[PDB]
């Protein structure tokens, strides 16, 4: 029947969809991709949908691949399902139209997310779901955990009686990441619901060539509008169809719903309707005021589409008077949102009384919706009454936003305790506090409810987890904002964020430090937490919780050890039976190996439990010193927008305080300075050999090469130590490796390729390093860069360049910032980048962090992230716009050039014109041109002059990951490249997915375990390469910096400077690949990656084709049958090895055959005599004409398709046979 | 001046179009096909925009790719337009959430048509236009062929001033394809109409390298809903602007 | 053996017949000769140089095995696990039910240098 | 809406939205419902609003 | 055994037999075969052309190459060869026919081929 379950919207739902689909055809994307996931391991876990079969699951390239070929599946027979959402439900519109149109019953599951507009947001809010409204999809809302699997259960049982395609929805991130004790049904249960006759039919109709039929003709005006309003009996049932669903689901479950469902005083005045998970929290803030005599109420709609009008007013008191629809989009222009419309139009069509009628919008993109926000709302109706309001901003711009009081009472029911834990990234808080709420779930009668806030930042990230317990139903979707239990797992935030907001009196404060003594606490302790925790009267417990970990033997491990304060001083449960269960589950838990990991966990719990004892604290605290402000010189915009935004304080920001547009500054990360790293390399100018090696491979640009002048030390720290700058052209500067300690993440590539035996470079403590580096960094931040010594475009030359991209939020140890941070110190002034959606979408600019930055000019690379499915054609635009704007400026110069401009100017205009696009001479004439046109603003040469930012030669790359290229993007990647157009493309290739979750991409190699290839891919890795390598015009190479840095400079010049399309992949290192030995051996990793003949590096150059030379190139060497360790020395390789032996020895082997006979053939390649060498271009003219011109015989058709203004003379149809047919033909008949 | 001939929907705003537009990334489509083609034969024969230059039009794989490019177009400065209807028009819709997000002057000339459902039409009707509706572009129809002309001016010199991107549409065969004798206005008269300081402050602000900014930036719970709500004073001045350029 | 099997002949010469037997080619000689011309003999070299390529590839000996399917087992295993380092970010976009379980998340340097550091300091 | 009252005469008492489109399950088209917006929110005057449907597909509207 | 199956159970409606007789028209070995023009191949559907092929499953493609967008007009697409006069092409094509054959045979475990009836319907 059923039984209890504590997990996410987004598992309730899978569990429901699993069942009741044979056929589920997918695509990742955040937040509905662990749909998917879960779908794939039940399947290979050996469940069974309802017929009794394990789901047949396939990845697409695509959302939009997904919906045609669920759209197939459907046509075919089989009951079908989709997890999407955002940007990936849009590109499943098309095929939603044809879904309704031919009435299949399939179920899509959206959480609805934001969409891309001004920014991207991975958050909740109903813009993707209402873009599909017109698709003629039945649309049905959740607002819970647990109706997510009432109304996933009602979507596939009423599509499958109404022939009407379903989409169930429910609220990213806030329902679909929402954990919750909730109950599920067997599916045995949920099979006995199956309208069987409905389903033969389905089956019946289905496309078989035993009884076909033909779908999806082409109709004309005569009969296409008759055949659209055919479905409307079909459209008229749903409704009911859904409602009796909804009764037989509670037939079983006890669990009622209706179209429309309302809750609150019956003789209410102010009612809200809304949809969505805001619907738990509005009802929560109406028990609560209800009860002190407030006549308010809620409408929950269910049923969005079809829409009746009926079942809405069965739900409306005849008392409402005054009636606010929230509605969780924006559509600019529109006299009002979606729902408010509908419920417009309910009223007009009535035509009987009619209440007032507000509109307001609430919770984009995840945006909070609190208890306060609700209560602004209901004050609003008996108040102003403003219409078309906004809730959770503050609007000081049109001023359409609701002033909200957020001291409005707390109205979580009796009983309920909340706790806010502050975690940080790796430590376990987040996995403790699951464990901790299955066990409470599962141990007793309690409802239980986590939710987890996270960090744009992958690696030592901040966490924020909110948990809540009660004897009562917990409809609390919004954030913990008056804890009773609060835990601060780091030390370091206690002075950075306000960890004791909202806290309530007398509540517990449990802090991890090493500050035991009171000497120590008062030293390290902010006068703003002690006077709190003293005027609040809080229950105070500090706890050395590393060294308690490191005296059990748990390697210093927390997360054992704030667990049992949690369990201790929640007050969630007796702590009798509290540690009990802890400990019986430390046995469930760990165990697998020997009883010592058991032992110094079951230690840690005994151990921590008497050391939590209440640190006692003086009065004194009462009023402690406040402190003075410390902070150091900064940006006005970070000190007004980022920081502010870092301290988690973003919320506070008016509308304001952003661009119009969306856009942000570059190099806001330049004072981030986190300090995160655990270890930090330590310089030793003794063993160095001055080869900027390490500087080159730093993925965060944490090291800073120094060359100056015996003038430029005068003011040095005295620890600014320098050696004597070998090399001949370095004769006489002093040379220094210097150390941002603070921006290292202290990954170790540095270190760890570091040229002598004994290392120049060694890891040591950050806070050994710190004291000294920080100032030493400063003073060398201020030393000119000399970037004129040295070639550009050589290894050591490269780092004597300014990086245009650093400290950004990529992992420690990222295989793809090296490369980027490189690229931009060779062409980073005059780059544009069309950046692809993805891992370096995501480090290169979430807000509000920007790590690209411009040089002592001011110029830098021109950013911009348009979709995950666009990257190329964007940047194929901004190839356009360049091409069209310089075409203009040129243009103009030739007309000043017959003009009586100076003799100066012309020849400079004249330079210009011939080098163009040349970076060295447009930019050398066009230098010229700045000063002698400065102040011109008249006529001709005005023009010109204002047309400065086009006259150096610009590049125009396309960044992207593996899973654009070769998957998404790839059918847009093909077409640019094929244009011929100069612009370059760099492809990050990560072999798999990584921003999303792993999972697997056609760039994934066979036998690599990844998500959707868990048991080892079975296909090889598609060959991006050579397939590019066809088109013959379109230079193509391969690059690995850990093997050759050099090879890495020459492709990027050779590509860059390539006056056609380019395409450079490079092998990226990840954390998804499971690094061994850490990712400081990424270098290492890329330089075995090559040797090993896993990846050969090569360049195809059309130039040398031109010139009667082979194009393309072998630049390594032949497999040295290293690539066994190379595999093995991964986890995406080696887990296979534990799990599956057999298998994964015959998948590594098949690799190793893979790579020799693909050596194989690029040394044939190599050698061949085969290529076109034909003329360059040239030629276009002016004049076109029209294919049909002068054409024997007709050469268009009589269809409306290829009418056209001048179409319609006469000619030959060949109705009358050949030319020599018919002339035979006339000889024949003489007459 | 003003000149008088007898040419179909499709052309008259073509007309328009290529005179108002630097770049055009296209994809064809029955029945907006015809305004691509005609574009193509004017930039061969040399024919010049408002800024004495011949077109730059390119062909995608798809209107997706069209939509991209012209997004791409539109961010590094460059006045761009396309030509598109029913199935092309939803593959579009994404990026068309990016060009008024970001608030650039694009124009998009739709040949109003159905869209394929129990079964695919090339005829006209509102489906299409209704299912981008809530992108953020400005939508003004034309109801004939010598409106089509007009209003096709108007969207563009509109999408100028105000920087919000303008969808001018008219029914797909029943106005794209009827011939009408009109009067269309010369190409000077057309540029003297131009706000050249919105113009010249559209490429000031648009992506370059000599003075970078980022944009498509991820944001947060915490301030995305401001940053969407940041544009509302250019969508309050559209209707005003509309009006005025009619005039 | 070889996969690839070339069916037709080397190129006989009757392509510029071929072409300028088609508008699509004869209408560029008319408006464009100059350019029509040199055109025609670009593509009369692109398919000699792919006709020969094509030659190539029927006598070469190098090519990997084929098999349409097998194997898959019945069950699977998440690319994390076991693994030394952590191999999910801290990231909303990768968190699942099942993450959030401590692991050296690399700000501390490769093994060796941890076991060298360690070393180094012991006390 | 100002601009669409300032087109409508006062003498109106039936009024009828045509809509070129099919939103199927939507309580009306597009159109209409921007128009019942305008009244619900003058809060005035309430003529008798009617939706039909036309010419899909190039079906002739004569 | 299909056909002697349908004999078989002739009339079977209760249980396994029953079930096994409602799905005769499973019964036979189906093919499935994709059919586009060259527009659709080479260019719009590429992508996914490339995805369906590149995961090994029982389909069959057959690409009606015209070399040109035809039903729409003539437009120029990736298939149009050096110097052919179409739309968007109206000067001659600047850029090769694209080898989408070349590229898919790179998987190697794709079956691909090239037909002209006119050359040899055997083949
Ligand atoms: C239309 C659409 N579908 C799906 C997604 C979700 N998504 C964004 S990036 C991504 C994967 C990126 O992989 P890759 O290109 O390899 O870059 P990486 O993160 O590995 O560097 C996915 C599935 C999206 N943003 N838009
Ligand atoms: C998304 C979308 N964009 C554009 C069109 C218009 N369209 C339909 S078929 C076609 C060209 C067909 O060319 P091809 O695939 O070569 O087949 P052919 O007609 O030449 O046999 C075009 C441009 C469409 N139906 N859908
Ligand atoms: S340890 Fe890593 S992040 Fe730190 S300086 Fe070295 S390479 Fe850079
Ligand atoms: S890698 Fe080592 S030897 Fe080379 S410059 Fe850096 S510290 Fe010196
Ligand atoms: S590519 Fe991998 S290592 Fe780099 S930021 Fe993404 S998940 Fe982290
Ligand atoms: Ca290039
Ligand atoms: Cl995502
Ligand atoms: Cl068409
Ligand atoms: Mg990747
Ligand atoms: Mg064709």
């Amino acid at each position: 029947g059923k039984k209890m379950m504590t997990t996410d919207g987004n598992t309730a739902t899978a569990h429901v969809a699993y069942a009741m689909s044979e056929v589920a055809a997918i695509y990742p994307i955040t937040p509905s991709s662990t749909m998917g996931e879960e779908a794939d391991d039940w399947a290979a876990q050996g469940r069974k949908n309802i017929f009794g079969q394990t789901l047949t699951i396939r990845e697409m390239q695509s959302e939009a691949g997904a919906a045609g070929a669920v759209h197939g599946a459907l046509a075919a027979g089989a009951l079908t399902t989709t997890f999407t959402a955002s940007q990936g439900l849009l590109l499943m519109i098309p095929n939603m139209y044809k879904i309704s149109g031919e009435l299949l019953p399939g179920v899509f599951h959206v959480t609805a997310r934001a969409i891309a507009a001004h920014a991207l947001s991975i958050f909740g809010d109903h813009q993707d779901i209402y873009a599909a409204r017109q698709t003629g999809f039945a649309m049905l809302a959740s607002s819970s955990v647990q109706e997510a699997h009432d109304m996933a259960l009602v979507a596939h049982l009423a599509a499958i009686e109404s022939n009407v395609p379903f989409m169930h929805f429910f609220d990213g991130f806030r329902t679909s990441h929402e954990i919750q004790k909730i109950e599920v049904l067997d599916y045995a249960d949920m099979a006995s619901l199956v309208n069987q006759k409905a389903l033969a039919e389905f089956r019946a109709k289905s496309m078989n060539p035993e009884h076909p039929h033909v779908r999806g003709t082409a109709q004309n005006p005569d009969i296409y509008f008759q055949g659209r309003e055919a479905a409307n009996p079909y459209y008229l049932k749903v409704p009911g169809i859904v409602a009796e669903y909804m009764q037989k689901v509670a037939s079983l479950t006890g669990r009622s719903y209706k179209l429309f469902d309302y809750v609150g005083a019956p003789d209410a005045e102010r009612v809200i309707v809304s949809m969505g998970s805001s619907c738990e929290t509005i009802e929560e803030v109406i028990n609560h005021l209800a009860a002190k005599g407030e006549k308010i109420g809620l409408i929950k709609v269910r049923l969005y589409r079809p829409f009746v009008s009926e079942a809405f007013f069965a739900a409306l008191p005849a008392s409402a008077k005054v009636i606010t629809v929230l509605d969780r989009t924006k559509e600019p222009g529109a006299p009002g949102d979606p729902l408010y419309l509908d419920v417009c139009s309910a009223f007009v069509e009535r035509g009987e009384a009619m209440p007032k009628i507000l509109a307001g919008r609430y919770g984009l993109g995840s945006k909070e919706f609190s208890p306060a926000m609700v209560k602004s709302v209901y004050d609003n109706m008996s108040g102003a009454k403003k219409n078309h309001f906004t809730v959770g901003i503050e609007d000081d711009v049109t001023g359409t936003s609701l002033p909200v009081d957020n001291a409005f009472a707390d109205t979580t029911p009796k009983g309920t305790i909340q706790c806010q834990f502050w975690g940080l990234g790796a430590d376990g808080t987040v996995g403790a506090n699951k464990q901790a709420i299955k066990i409470i779930g599962d141990n007793t009668d309690l409802f239980a409810q986590g939710y987890f806030s996270y960090d744009s930042k992958k690696s030592g990230g901040i966490t924020i987890s909110h948990l809540r317990f009660g004897e009562k139903p917990i409809q609390s979707t919004y954030l913990v904002n008056r804890a009773d239990y609060v835990a601060c797992h780091n030390p370091a935030y206690v002075g950075i964020y306000d960890i004791l907001e909202g806290i309530k009196d007398g509540g517990t404060f449990v802090l991890n430090s090493p500050w035991s003594s009171l000497e120590d606490m008062d030293k390290h302790l902010p006068s703003g937490i002690k006077r709190t925790i003293a005027n609040k009267k809080l229950k105070f417990y500090n706890i050395d919780a590393v060294k308690i970990a490191t005296d059990v033997g748990l390697g210093g491990r927390i997360n054992m050890i704030m667990q049992t304060a949690f369990f201790k001083l929640a007050g969630v449960l007796p702590f009798e039976k509290a540690v009990d269960l802890l400990k019986k589950s430390i046995h469930k838990a760990y165990g697998k190996k020997g009883e010592k990991i058991v032992k110094m966990n079951t230690d840690a719990v005994d151990q921590a439990v008497t050391s939590l004892q209440e640190f006692k604290y003086p009065d004194s605290w009462k009023d402690a010193p406040a402190e003075t402000k410390a902070e150091p010189m900064t940006n006005e915009f970070f000190k007004n927008v980022v920081k502010p935004i870092l301290t988690q304080q973003g919320d506070k920001l008016p509308v304001s305080a952003f661009e119009a547009d969306g856009r942000f500054p570059l190099g806001t990360s330049q004072f981030e300075k986190r300090g995160v790293a655990i270890n930090v390399p330590q310089w030793v100018p003794e063993n160095c050999i001055q080869c900027n090696q390490c500087a080159f491979v730093c993925p965060h640009s944490a090291i800073l090469p120094v060359l100056a002048k015996e003038e430029e030390l005068v003011g040095a720290p005295a620890n600014f130590t320098a050696l004597e700058a070998k090399g001949k052209e370095l004769k006489g500067y002093k040379f220094r490796i210097q150390i941002n300690t603070l921006d290292c993440m202290g990954c170790g590539n540095c270190a760890d390729i570091c040229p002598p035996k004994e290392k120049a470079l060694v890891m040591q403590p950050l806070d050994t390093q710190r004291d000294a580096q920080v100032p030493n960094l400063e003073y060398a931040a201020r030393i000119p860069v000399k970037s004129e010594v040295l070639p550009r475009d050589s290894l050591k030359g490269s780092q004597f360049q300014e990086p245009l991209m650093e400290f950004s939020g990529a992992c420690s140890g990222c295989g793809e910032t090296p490369y980027v941070r490189v690229i931009t110190q060779l062409f980073g002034e005059r780059m544009f980048i069309a950046n692809a959606t993805g891992c370096s979408s995501i480090w290169g600019a979430s807000a509000p962090s920007m790590p690209y930055k411009t040089n002592r000019l001011g110029q830098g690379p021109a950013w911009g992230n348009s979709l995950f499915e666009d990257a190329a054609e964007y940047g194929f635009g901004m190839n356009m716009s360049m091409f069209a704007r310089r075409t203009h400026l040129a243009d103009l110069a030739a007309k000043a050039l017959e003009s009586d401009a100076s003799g100066d100017v012309k020849e400079a205009l004249q330079g210009w014109l011939a080098g163009k696009n040349d970076p060295i001479k447009s930019k050398e004439y066009g230098d010229k041109l700045k000063k002698l046109l400065a102040g011109q603003k008249d006529g001709l040469l005005g023009q010109i002059a204002a047309m400065s930012d086009l006259y150096t030669k610009k590049s125009v790359w396309i960044f992207g990951g593996d899973g654009w290229a070769y998957d998404i993007g790839y059918g847009g990647l093909d077409h640019v490249l094929a244009s011929g157009e100069d612009v370059n493309v760099f492809v990050m290739d990560t072999e798999v997915y990584s921003n999303t979750g792993g999972q697997s991409s056609k760039a994934t190699p066979t036998g690599a375990v990844a998500k959707f290839a868990a048991a080892g891919k079975r296909t090889g890795k598609k060959d991006l390469a050579r397939m590019v390598m066809t088109y013959g015009y379109v230079y193509v190479a391969t690059v690995s910096m850990g093997y050759s840095k050099q090879q890495f400079l020459k492709v990027l010049k050779e590509a860059e400077s390539f006056p056609g399309p380019s395409l450079v992949i490079a092998y990226a290192t990840c954390i998804n690949q499971g690094l061994r030995k850490g990712m400081g051996k990424s270098q290492d990793v890329m330089n075995t990656a090559v040797k090993s003949g896993y990846w050969p590096l090569f360049r195809y150059d059309p130039r040398l084709a031109a010139q009667g030379k082979n194009p393309f190139q072998l630049d390594s060497k032949a497999p040295d049958g290293s690539v066994e360790e190379f595999l093995m020395a991964q986890n995406r390789f080696a887990v296979l090895d534990r799990s599956f032996p057999e298998d994964a020895k015959r998948l590594r082997a098949q690799v190793a055959h893979e790579l020799d006979v693909r050596f194989k053939e690029l040394e044939h390649m190599a050698a061949t005599n085969i290529f076109e060498s034909f003329a360059p271009a040239g030629g276009k003219a002016d004049g076109s004409v029209d294919f049909g011109e002068g054409a024997e015989f007709c050469t268009r058709d009589d269809t409306p398709m290829m009418a056209r203004p001048d179409s319609g003379e006469a000619c030959d149809q060949n109705r009358a046979g050949t030319s020599e047919q018919q002339g035979d033909l006339s000889k024949r008949t003489k007459k």
